[PDB]
């Protein structure tokens, strides 16, 4: 139709397959497939076959799988080269879908899950389950329904049917609020026993197998957990149910403190959208909990309820259930903005693999490169193993801490990929070494030019310029595949347009929607007969339209992950095509790159500025410099300016007709000098930062490296109404900053930087005087307890206690055998609170888990003897120390010789 597949999976000598067929129904095929390997062979034996050096290959073709592999440890063994694709699942692929696949999402079943497990504590063990399951609600993307199991009965309480109609109602009706475009769409089963509960869901389960199987967490906890709950009842054959070919792996992850289960479950694909949303978003957040990422997209959050989530089924079990509902639906609703899920089935086909396996670079590449070769009857090189050593990274300035009032900031364009390109860096490329400089010769262009026959990296590589490196053209193939579908995207938008203005006053006439290809800007013939149309036809040309601009939008966007993702592929010792010089050329040109230009803008400003010597750049990361532009705006005289804007527009239009052509000079010599194939290093300017115009506000300013805050009113083309601050690694977000001095740290901040000394120093005045009436909970510090039992002496704390243990003892302590409520589960947050002196907690401080209030029992105590200097000094004084200090401010008004009139 064309069929595609779903899933496929190696077993034995067998190839599981699921997939959706001619006729367009899913469908199960055993394939026992005949892999083919290559060998290197004689000058003489000749063929169509080469590797990658252009060695000749003779093909293997084998009875079995089983068979070739047994072979590939022969050669290996002798200490032969085995050649070809050793991943028999990419091979199927590759053989089975030897063309562009294209697919229809609707087929493909996608369920979204979650799941709630009531214990006394809070944190239960997904690798134990030791509770009951007690609500599931299992979106299914084909039913386009919720199916919600609710268990009545079980140790913890006994309760009863949610209610549909509260559910619905507003909040002041003691309602749930669970929107109507939704409410229609649930399916509520209720169970009065746990057993019950999972078997329906087992089988129900069977019915409606998930391909792609998704939702918060759910990779590690809620697929263990339903597994293992699961397995632990019925017993592992039963649990081996939630595999399509009843096959089942238990893996192990080890860190700092536990060890993880994750199961894998043979014959689906599982897209964690934790992962998922943290892998393909382009922005670093402090928190990937639901609720932080669905107010961050969606401005709404996670139901609000009292207490616990450990105690929500008993005390409220009507909000409990919908709560459930809703984090389903708040997962559906981020991926029907961001588009992950499709975004993954898009990679998943154009590499011909696993869909899971967006989440492996290596595996993805190895896939796309593979196919490529195959197709050019080239071999892949056989895999060899490397001892896992560090090289250099990315370039980062050591800035001069200090404010920064007006500041402008360039950066390279997909730096790396486009130092692959430019230098021609892959594995069968590399034509030799030179002799090498230390890196700061080949910055100032001191050091002898490396060569004049050979493209060069100041790492001491050379590589060919007349040869087609295997990677960088096939990241070629990328950005041409980006720039391609841009072009659909457009053509797609101004075929839009065309159709939305023949509908103001259309005709009443009957007809149909025109079979034509939005991808390509509407001809004249087509000009004319869509004003014709009538109403109906042409709302279905736009709903088409758009889903092509769409489509067009998905696919340039998968090319920029694809892009991006290729480098870290590069410097992986288990990469195919990984080579340590290679992996070490890229980085080492990118910090001569960044450290060049750098100096290069340096001698430009302090030429064309009169002066001499100066340090415009202050401070570089990567591929991204930022300049200082006070002494280009003194040069003009700020007097001379009417506003803002004035300014603003005055420095847009020096970096992007005096800045940036230097900058490109810069470049072309800097690729002249290391002899390189292709001038690719393009920097165009950035951010435009700086205090509103007669102000006394300071700009911006720097703490050390990644620690700064601007005030921006342009990024590249797009200017802002209001200036957005741009803050970075102050901690003004940080989990551990009590959300009451989150936002007075970002308040001083935007007064330091848009209105002054002055104005900090109100503010300062101002939140000392209101610290003290703030809610306990707001004004406290989150963190983590980790190894509790280790620093656990008596109930006391141990040597080299940590300050928040402490608290979590003397809570302990407080608390030995009571409600019992709440208790500290490991790994879990804690607020922390100090203590003064002689208070009957017998302790500095005292930690409670975090998201609760402080029990009754000791409640008002704790309040009664918090030490607020204690709390207010170490987590909003000493940040603020810290900036007011780099930036040379007083946040409190230095003694005057006029203070002591009366004016
Ligand atoms: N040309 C080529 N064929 C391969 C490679 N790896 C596996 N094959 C096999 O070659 C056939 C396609 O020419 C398929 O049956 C693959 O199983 C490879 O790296 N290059
Ligand atoms: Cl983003
Ligand atoms: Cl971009
Ligand atoms: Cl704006």
């Amino acid at each position: 139709m064309k069929e595609f597949y779903l899933t496929v999976e190696q077993i034995g000598d067998s190839i599981f397959e699921r997939y959706i067929d001619s006729n367009g129904r899913e469908r199960t095929r055993e394939v026992e497939y005949k892999p083919s390997l290559f060998a290197h062979c004689p000058e003489s034996q000749a063929t169509k076959y080469f590797d990658i050096y252009g060695k000749p290959c003779t093909r293997k073709l084998f009875a079995n799988m089983r068979d070739a592999s047994q072979w590939i440890k022969r050669m290996e063994d002798i200490g032969l080269e085995a050649l070809g694709m050793d991943d028999f699942k990419l091979a199927y692929l590759s053989d089975t879908y030897n063309y562009e696949i294209k697919y229809d999402h609707t087929k493909i079943r996608v369920a979204n899950f979650d799941i709630e497990v009531t214990s006394p504590d809070g944190f239960p063990e997904p690798s134990q389950a030791k509770h009951p399951i007690d609500a599931i609600t299992h979106y299914d993307s084909i039913d386009d329904r919720f199916y919600v199991f609710d268990l009545l009965n079980s140790p913890y309480g006994n309760v009863e049917e949610w209610s549909i109609e509260i559910a619905a109602k507003l909040q002041e009706q003691g309602g749930d609020e669970v929107p109507s475009e939704i409410i229609d769409k649930i399916i509520y089963m209720p169970f009065d026993n746990e057993k019950e509960l999972l078997m329906e869901y087992l089988n129900f389960w069977q019915q409606k197998t998930p391909v792609i199987l998704t939702g918060w967490n759910v990779e590690s906890f809620a697929i263990p957990y339903v597994y293992n709950r699961i397995k632990n009842i019925f017993g592992e054959s039963t649990a081996k149910r939630l595999s399509p070919h009843r096959k089942t792996r238990v893996k192990v992850i080890e860190n700092m403190y536990g060890s993880r289960e994750i199961i894998t479950l043979f014959g689906i694909s599982v897209l964690d959208y934790i992962d998922l949303y943290k892998k393909f978003s382009f922005t670093n957040q402090p928190s990937y909990s639901l609720d932080y990422i669905s107010e961050f997209e969606l401005n709404v959050g996670k139901l609000k309820y009292d207490g616990p989530i450990s105690k929500l089924r008993e005390s409220n079990h009507q909000r409990y259930i919908s709560y459930n509902i809703i984090a389903v639906y708040r997962v559906l609703q981020i991926d029907a903005k961001r588009q992950f899920i499709n975004l993954s089935l898009d990679m998943g086909y154009y590499a011909k693999i696993q869909i899971q396996s967006v989440f492996s670079p290596i595996k993805t590449w190895d896939a796309i490169i593979f196919n490529s070769l195959k197709e050019q009857n080239k071999v892949i090189p056989q895999g060899r193993s490397h001892p896992v050593q560090p090289y250099p990274g990315a370039f980062v300035k050591e800035p001069i801490p200090n404010r920064y009032k007006y500041v402008m900031s360039f950066d390279l364009t997909s730096l790396y990929p486009s130092i692959i390109r430019q230098v021609n860096i892959s594995p069968e490329t590399i034509a030799g070494t030179f002799k090498v400089a230390p890196l700061h010769d080949y910055i100032n262009a001191v050091a002898e030019r490396p060569s004049d026959v050979y493209s060069c990296s100041p790492n001491g590589m050379m590589y060919y310029k007349d040869r087609d490196g295997v990677v960088p053209t096939e990241i070629t193939k990328v950005f041409n595949q980006r720039k391609e579908h841009k072009g659909y995207m457009l053509a797609a938008q101004r075929n839009g347009e065309i159709i939305k203005e023949a509908l103001h006053n259309p005709n009443l006439s009957v007809d149909e929607p025109l079979d034509v290809d939005y991808r390509f800007d509407f001809s004249d013939e087509i000009k004319e007969k869509i004003k014709k149309l009538s109403a109906k036809s042409l709302n279905e040309m736009l709903f088409r339209a758009q889903r092509t601009e769409v489509a067009g939008m998905t696919a340039q966007i998968n090319r920029k992950l694809l892009i991006n993702s290729l480098y870290g592929a590069l410097g992986n010792v288990w990469f195919r095509y990984y080579d340590l010089r290679n992996a070490t050329a890229i980085t080492t040109f990118g910090q001569m790159a960044l450290q060049w230009i750098e100096r290069k803008v340096n001698e430009y400003l302090n030429e064309v500025c009169g002066t001499e010597g100066e340090a415009f750049v202050l401070y570089g990361d990567t591929d991204s410099i930022y300049v200082s532009a006070d002494k280009i705006i003194d040069k003009v005289g700020e007097s001379k300016f009417r506003d803002t804007n004035h300014w603003v527009d005055f420095l847009d239009k020096f970096a992007r007709e005096r800045m940036e052509p230097a900058i490109d000079r810069g470049f072309r010599e800097m690729c002249e000098y290391m002899n390189n194939k292709q001038h690719l290093m393009f920097m165009d300017r950035e951010a435009i930062a700086g205090p509103p115009l007669g102000s006394k506000g300071i700009g911006g300013f720097w703490t050390g490296k990644k620690r700064y805050a601007l005030n921006v009113w342009a990024m590249e083309g797009t200017r802002y109404a209001e200036p957005k601050l741009k803050i970075m690694g102050l901690e003004t977000q940080k989990s551990s900053t009590p959300k009451a001095v989150q936002k007075a740290l970002k308040e001083c901040i935007r007064r330091m930087l848009q209105e002054g000394e002055e104005s900090l120093q109100e503010y300062f005045k101002e939140f000392e005087k209101e610290f003290r009436q703030l809610n306990y909970i707001s004004i406290a510090s989150v963190s983590s307890a980790n190894n509790i039992a280790k620093y656990d002496v008596g109930g006391f704390p141990g040597p080299k206690c940590p300050f928040h243990i402490r608290g979590i003892l003397t809570y302990n302590r407080a608390i030995k055998g009571n409600i019992d409520a709440p208790q500290v589960v490991e790994g879990e947050k804690v607020y922390v609170l100090p203590l003064r002196e002689g208070n009957p907690f017998g302790d500095k401080c005292i930690a409670w888990p975090s998201g609760t209030e402080i029990t009754d029992l000791i409640k008002d105590d704790v309040l009664h003897w918090m030490d607020y200097t204690v709390l207010l000094e170490k987590t909003f004084i000493k940040p603020l120390e810290g900036f007011t200090s780099a930036a040379k401010l007083d946040y409190e008004k230095k003694a005057s010789l006029f203070d002591m009139f009366d004016f």
